[PDB]
């Protein structure tokens, strides 16, 4: 999987 | 955030 | 280019 | 995989 | 949004 | 082409 840094706000890293 | 489409098949689109 | 689909709130097409 | 959606002109589908 | 790491060179962090 | 990082175990910078 790859670590992606988008804004939920918050900007976190998300795993996909 | 943003929608990837990604299969794990079935094709969804993913909520990052 | 691709085109990405995100919320900028409201979600768009952004052209990378 | 994911799907983008890219031009370099026709858009098409590429899949990663 | 989503922080993409994108080449045009210059390694530039973009908004989308 | 863009950055991203991947693991599938190390995690890499994939060129894209
Ligand atoms: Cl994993
Ligand atoms: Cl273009
Ligand atoms: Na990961
Ligand atoms: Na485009």
């Amino acid at each position: 999987a790859c670590v992606f840094f988008c804004e939920d706000a918050a900007i976190i890293g998300l795993a996909v």
